[PDB]
């Protein structure tokens, strides 16, 4: 049971996000989309996505569908829920015209890295990001 | 009016006349791209409102440059949007450690702010220790390290 998020789901979505305002912008925006997995009417997993038009490390085409975040409640892990949410994200990206899908994860997130490889992604590059307020 | 500025080292916003020298330098930052691709990049940068490059001129000769963009996409480690991102920066070996990059970045920062950016960001490879010391010495804070993934769709 996978669905594109709407206002009803906003509440369940926040609880999971808290574990991994915006729901507002996402609902309103065209380049934004979030998906949710339900067990007995309860959101037990989600994935946030966006269509990126700026440079994306490791990608040579534009726009790109970017998996901004993904989370599945510990107890529902290893049942294919993420594989399903990512396939929904891919479908959405592909018909918004993206020829490639991208994602990122921390060097310490070993399970995440294995999940990305198991789902067909290829590591492109590792980078350190910086920031300075103007 | 007591101290003329940029009498010998001057930071300029790139225009069509700098295309060839910028490209000459960019091939040294990013080897592997035909003069074509650099050129196409240069025309895109010139015509797009969220894109700009800066050229460091020593007595009229380009010795460094910085490519920047006003990013509206989410930018790792930032709380606001848009962000002025340093897409790349390069200074000829013979002119390093003289404050050039400092000025290119200050000019990028300044263009970013006038375009509504509250934050400036950059990224760099974990093998580039010199670039990591450069970012820290210039006031940037490391926000996060990540691994990027790609899948054709
Ligand atoms: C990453 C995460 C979303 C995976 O969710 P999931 O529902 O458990 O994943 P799936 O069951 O759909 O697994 C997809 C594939 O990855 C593999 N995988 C999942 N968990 C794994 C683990 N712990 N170790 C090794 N491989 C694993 C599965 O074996 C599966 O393999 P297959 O396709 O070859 O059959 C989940 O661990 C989680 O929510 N973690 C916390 C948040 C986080 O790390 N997010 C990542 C980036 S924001
Ligand atoms: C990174 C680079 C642009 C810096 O250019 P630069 O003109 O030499 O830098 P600056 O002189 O303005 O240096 C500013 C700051 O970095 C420090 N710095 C510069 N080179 C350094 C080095 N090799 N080791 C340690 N610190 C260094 C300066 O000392 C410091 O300022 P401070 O003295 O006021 O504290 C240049 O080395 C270069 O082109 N590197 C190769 C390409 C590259 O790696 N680009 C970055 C990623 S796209």
């Amino acid at each position: 049971d996978i669905r594109q998020m709407n206002k009803t789901h906003l509440e369940h979505w926040r609880g999971l996000r808290k574990q991994l305002a915006d729901g507002e912008e996402i609902l309103q925006a065209d380049h934004l989309a979030s998906f949710i997995a339900m067990a007995d009417g309860v959101a037990i997993g989600f994935a946030d996505a966006s269509i990126r038009h700026d440079y994306v490390n490791g990608c040579d085409s534009s726009p790109v569908v970017f998996l901004e975040g993904i989370f599945v409640l510990p107890s529902f892990r290893q049942r294919g829920v993420a594989k399903q949410l990512i396939a929904a994200v891919q479908r959405w990206g592909t018909n918004k015209g993206c020829r490639e899908m991208a994602s990122d994860t921390s060097p310490e997130n070993t399970i995440s890295q294995k999940v990305h490889q198991a789902l067909g992604f290829e590591e492109t590059e590792r980078v350190i990001f910086y920031r300075k307020r103007c």
